[PDB]
């Protein structure tokens, strides 16, 4: 094995080939959607399917008509003109856009700031890279008495400042958010953006969630704020955006001189992605483009039918004394495991407390979720292991399931 | 930009992009089929796209259907059991294992060997890791006096040897090679075999062309000699073997101790590969591992064709003058162009000749090809300027076109 990927072998979704294999059991624990795609994204793929070019090779960086597309959408929103050929790459999913960033941008030595909880990934990609990952943990806040949320977490502008040195190379930023669903609030990405022109940093921001906001909130971009532009890479993804999370497809946003060199990762590694899956995706996109102002637009109409789901679900844990943190924004949900009951020396390894509750809700109750410390740096895991979390991208009959299993768990 | 990828931002396949954009000419250069897929393979995509699983997220090592696929075909081929999860990972084409397998298990300082001409991609990868890539010409032979065939190339024992010293880490062998398409022989590999087991070194072994093989020659696997299952990679592809090169999937298979490596790497970079494709080809693959016996096997009638078309091309260049060395596999054939002196005085670049008789062929002659110094180091371009490459996975209509344009020629 390579210096390069020393320690990095154990994965933590690796070692989720626990009881999840069950059948019996209503799997709350991946987000992996049981929804049906909009159908017209699954039509266009069949009609890519039967033509002979589309299942030839395309454009290495973005087949044309896709990254035309993202062009198209994302200059609407960012309200610029973005050049489709040199301000885009298209990779396998965010995942690869994640780490055509680091590997093209940092080097050995560098700090790269990240927010914990994070989505695991972020760390031993930074750190195949060289680099040094350098935490801060998000905070609570005194709530309004009324209920548990997203944004009454936060981070000290402060404690910010201080992990900002001059070997800081980029911050990654994710909302958003995942595990929370916290959505980052002009002033708060305000802070994040005077740092990096203070600095001279990267910011790479993790927007796969980005159409997931519910009502009281608004997706921002930090590229969009003055003089970020230059310095930040944002992310999207096809899984995210049109409830395929099978494809593997998604996108950097950026300035040239940034994005040329996750080109260059691209070009010496994976080089193309596939054809049909692209074809087929500029289709989805154009169709729902085309009707932006309309409640049947995809970008309308899920986070529409999500918060329903999002509520079924804050409900159903309130209704046996799982404390909700109700998320501003993606289909996730924590809930706060503690002042339920039990019982836990059945186990008595001391592998962290959420772990030992998740595989308890597994045998005990057929239900089973992911322990928020897996998205922890060591030394936070004391400070969120009684943190569970659960994902509701799912179809009514899996929510009946799951509210069977709530209706019956006293 | 990341020290890792200092100039390795020019890469030929982007220098190629301005030559065939223009709609009237014959592109027979870039390794783009155009002949049909098999039907079957297009329809179960289709059939793929209308199941809701098959979108979303699968196995990251790969779909377990393809892989159980691939352990059965290549567990015939290898005539021993492969592990369908720990012997093969599956990854964005032949690219994605390339890179994989370098990035998994070669670090700074090692030396890896490659022989020239050599699939570009590899400097550029052995390079990134930190590695120095060693090179070694291949050298012809005298012909048997009828024909100039890619058997009258090959390389020196005892040059061969000069190379391994104790600091190579492995060495890229390329059979069928592109572009000579050379098959290499058991002796050939023999030699590669004892070298690897005396230096206790790897050997990865791009296959892709494992089924284009033509009579008279046979695709011979060196992880299959004594010593090298321990101790070598073997790469395949899904745009060769099933003519779909805008799927990019391909596998590595090899060792569970060296492979585990591989999956270190992918678990960290792209993660999974898209689901509908894999889907897909797995059952592709069932229909044709049914069936091997068969003429109707893609496996068999896929070269049955070429071989044909491969020697209506050895005549149309003889026909203009090109001297042809007709390839024992692959589908690019190699001519000399030397003798022609062609109307270069005056491009008056640095380029190698080679390029600029490819522009002079684009501009006058109307028809496109590769010029083999693309795949050679600096130092090996002068004893490789003369040759250029053209593919022949076209349709009958394709090479009429390119048949009135040599007929026209003079
Ligand atoms: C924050 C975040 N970033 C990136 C990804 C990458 O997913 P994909 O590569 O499949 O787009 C995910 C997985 N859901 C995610 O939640
Ligand atoms: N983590 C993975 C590893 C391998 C394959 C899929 C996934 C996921 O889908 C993660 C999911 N989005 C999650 O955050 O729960
Ligand atoms: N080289 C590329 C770069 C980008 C996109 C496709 C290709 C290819 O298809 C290569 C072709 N098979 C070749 O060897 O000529």
């Amino acid at each position: 094995n390579a210096k390069r990927i020393e320690g990095l072998d154990s994965n933590v979704w690796v070692e989720f080939t626990k009881l999840a294999a069950d059948p019996s059991v209503v799997n709350l624990g991946q987000g992996f959607p049981d929804i049906s795609p909009p159908s017209y994204v699954k039509e266009e793929l069949s009609k890519a399917a039967f033509i002979d070019n589309m299942n030839q090779y395309t454009r290495g960086f973005g087949h044309p008509a896709l990254v035309k597309a993202l062009s198209c959408l994302y200059g609407k929103i960012y309200q610029r003109q973005i050049d489709p050929n040199e301000e885009i790459l298209v990779a396998v999913g965010a995942y690869g856009s994640l780490f055509n960033s680091i590997q093209g941008l940092v080097d050995p030595g560098d700090e790269v700031i990240i927010m914990v909880p994070f989505y695991d990934c972020y760390e031993p990609m930074v750190r195949m890279a060289g680099a040094v990952p350098v935490f801060i943990p998000l905070r609570s806040k005194p709530t309004d008495g009324m209920k548990w949320t997203s944004s009454d977490w936060t981070f000290d502008p402060r404690e910010l400042e201080s992990k900002f040195s001059s070997k800081t190379k980029a911050i990654i930023l994710n909302t958003p958010h995942n595990p929370l669903g916290k959505v980052y609030t002009r002033q708060e990405l305000q802070v994040i953006a005077d740092l990096c022109v203070k600095h001279d940093t990267l910011c790479i921001s993790d927007e796969v969630y980005e159409w997931l906001v519910y009502t009281g909130h608004t997706h921002v971009k930090i590229a969009t704020l003055p003089g970020m532009w230059e310095r930040t890479i944002t992310i999207g993804s096809a899984g995210k955006t049109f409830s395929v999370t099978g494809w593997k497809l998604g996108w950097s946003i950026g300035p040239a001189h940034l994005i040329k060199h996750l080109q260059t990762v691209q070009q010496n590694s994976f080089y193309t992605c596939a054809t049909p899956l692209q074809a087929a995706l500029a289709e989805a996109f154009w169709i729902d483009i085309k009707r932006m102002d309309d409640p049947e637009c995809y970008f309308n109409s899920l986070p529409k039918e999500l918060e329903v789901k999002r509520d079924r679900m804050v409900r159903l844990l309130n209704s046996v004394g799982l404390k909700p943190i109700v998320p501003d924004g993606g289909y996730f949900i924590i809930a706060d495991v503690s002042s339920l009951g039990a019982d836990l020396s059945d186990m008595n390894s001391d592998e962290p407390y959420d772990y030992k509750f998740v595989k308890w809700m597994t045998k005990h109750k057929k239900l089973t979720a992911i322990p928020v410390s897996a998205f922890c740096d060591s030394k936070s895991k004391p400070h969120f292991e009684k943190l569970v979390r659960f994902c509701f991208i799912k179809k009514d009959s899996t929510l009946d399931a799951a509210e069977e299993i709530f209706r019956a768990w006293n």
